[PDB]
């Protein structure tokens, strides 16, 4: 009976491999060219983490966690949905912020279950550990705007917004409340539900009927203060210096509650590909000593679907040589000689058949085809006897003596 | 406001030792490209059936979904999982698969997080792949700088020869009264005791043809390409999937492990097929690198950009954009506290994060339309259009 891999989670393959090697090579090599540096933290952390950091009103932590219960140890633990609060934990466990503000990147696998389409999905990100901004806010999200124009990736938007300090928030909070009860008659059930809880998640709404209120609806922006104003229109004045587009989005609320001034998002027009914003809280309501912080994450196959649908797939690497053989004096021959070009730094397959047996020189040869080889290097027993290696450029089928054969091969990759 | 904790038995990997892994990493997959072999990744949960078709007694994590009720569990090990992925998307049609993968695997119980690197060649009955995949792993020793790592290998023949094996076995063990165990799990038996322990029927006596053919000629291949082995009869490894060759690369302990398992595909309901594969536990591995002093230094950045201003800060942004469109890696300042900071704590900054430049703007370098350049000689001015020229030139002596 045939098993199958868990819906919503993916296996990737090797025809898809290259894609995900390019991107990760990609980012991998911004985020040094900023004094980014990696921590990687386990796939499951304790659920009170997630439940303290993300914040109990959400969806997230509500709907969409995998969480479970250690047999042996009782402990209570979760596959992480999300990576900035576990930075945040290892940050404060290991007590990195002592001798100043951090860099830290991050990639790997994270978990939810969500309505459609990946309940594992991957991650790339960033957090600014201990940075006040608002100069970081505009670092990070211009590592974003690198990573399109070096990714190929153009129309990828920006759009910022604030969400204040607390008071601010409780302020506008109210007006929106007062606000929102003038239309109750025209709520929908998700908004009724959201509305004495989270009203800011109204305003995201995609029902038609709402979209002329939402927009009309008191703006956050307008209840900042002046440390708020300034950091807002400090971070504003840097993306203007550096040319950076974007647009104010009053309506953009994220699905953490650990937000608080900048958020921004990165979103495509055929939808959102990067997030993040700052934190300042966070740390302290994890045990920490109080902290300023910024980051973000990008959902990586989001970015590969768009690499797809705009034609960047980069082409299969080869390998540079397919070694073939026929006889027992020949593969002993194809074994060592696949040895010495791997030495010098070639990329080789050996031909090896699936029911073990020799195999005919077509066939591997059909192989060495396939396999995007620029030579087949072949051995049978003229070869073998001769102390030859038969070079066939994939012109014409060449005798090389075999001690020749590096020198020979490095000469006609210069072409 | 209560701290929270890692889970016990899974580190994190901090900054520090993140250069380790990554030479680790880049080493081997570059290794691996070498050889043909190709990416492929399996997610981290899978049916909890797959693993059970001590590890899957004990020490596997494993749960029930909330929203579904299906039986999930995190991955102990890949070879499973990569099996059922290839009989899932059909990826053994158009021939045999050069498969490997990098990743964390979960065991309940010193990591109860870690990591493997691993390959399954696919499809081949070997032994040449068998000779192959263990001559990977040589040389990803030479190229880490390892040495003192050997090779022991074994048979594990075929099911009826390992049955046949048994009976005398026990008729041995039986001879010798010196016993909860003799016919329960008698290979757990093999002090005082040594000498009969060595005289003990060897499975290796009872390998038909078939089976003796494909460990003499894994031999003759390893032989042919200047491998050196020791037959270790005791070499059994802790899954019954296991067939034919088996194989342990061992530092004078384990740090790598295989072996074939053609059974396992037709166990997982695929076409019949033969397979063979390895993996190794990294942490493991990065242990021996630091024991052996191989931990390559940390690599900085080229240039850290220090400024003091309202009006330097800003250029100092704009021309560590410039900096990096030009291939270089670079640090910007930015303080704790938002606004600026002295010279001496900027530089101070520099020095630590390993740059080799400091590039300093302060209001006489903007005036001046220059920037100010410190080796990590002295101090130079440089006009800000000619930076890039002059950091190039200054790097490559
Ligand atoms: N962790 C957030 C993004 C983020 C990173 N840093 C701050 N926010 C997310 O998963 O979307
Ligand atoms: N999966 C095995 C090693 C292996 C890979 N392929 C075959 N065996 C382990 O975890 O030890």
């Amino acid at each position: 009976e045939k098993l199958t891999g868990v819906k919503g989670m993916n296996d990737i393959l090797p025809q898809d491999a290259g894609l995900w090697e390019f991107f990760e090579a990609t980012v991998k090599s911004l985020l040094r060219a900023y004094g980014y540096q990696n921590i990687r933290t386990p796939i499951v952390e304790h659920t009170p983490l997630f439940t303290r950091g993300i914040g109990e009103v959400t969806d997230i932590v509500e709907k969409e966690m995998y969480s479970f219960v250690d047999a042996l140890n009782g402990e209570n633990l979760t596959l992480r949905p999300e990576n900035t609060a576990a930075v945040v934990r290892a940050a404060i466990e290991h007590n990195m912020l002592y001798d100043g503000p951090k860099r830290l990147w991050y990639i790997g696998p994270m978990f939810r279950h969500e309505r459609p389409r990946y309940r594992q999905f991957h991650q790339v990100g960033v957090e600014a550990l201990g940075f006040a901004g608002p100069d970081a806010d505009a670092e990070i999200v211009m590592m974003c705007q690198r990573l399109w124009e070096d990714l190929g990736l153009t129309g990828i938007k920006l759009e910022i917004n604030s969400l204040g300090l607390a008071e601010e928030r409780a302020a506008h909070r109210v007006e929106l409340i007062k606000y929102l009860e003038q239309h109750a008659d025209k709520l929908d059930d998700d908004a009724q539900r959201r509305l004495y809880t989270n009203p800011l998640r109204v305003l995201d709404t995609k029902n038609p009927a709402l979209q002329e209120i939402v927009r009309n609806a008191p703006k956050l922006i307008d209840f900042l203060g002046d440390v708020s104003r300034a950091h807002f229109e400090g971070l504003q004045r840097l993306l203007k210096a550096n040319n950076v587009p974007f647009t104010i989005n009053p309506r953009l609320v994220r699905g953490l509650d650990y937000y608080n001034l900048t958020v921004f998002e990165w979103v495509t027009d055929k939808g959102t590909v990067a997030a993040g914003g700052r934190y300042d809280p966070l740390i302290e309501q994890l045990g920490g000593k109080p902290t300023a912080a910024c980051g973000w994450a990008m959902g990586i196959e989001r970015i590969l679907e768009l690499l797809k649908e705009e034609h960047l797939v980069p082409e299969q690497e080869g390998v540079d040589v397919y070694v073939v053989h026929q006889g027992d004096a020949a593969r002993e021959q194809a074994f060592i000689v696949a040895e010495r070009l791997r030495d010098t730094g070639l990329d080789v397959i050996l031909h090896c058949s699936a029911d073990g047996a020799g195999a005919s020189f077509k066939s591997q040869m059909k192989r060495a085809d396939a396999s995007g080889a620029a030579f087949a290097v072949i051995f049978g027993e003229d070869e073998v006897t001769n102390g030859t290696a038969s070079v066939k450029p994939l012109s014409v089928q060449q005798s090389v003596p075999v001690e020749s054969l590096t020198e020979f091969l490095i000469n006609a990759m210069v072409a």
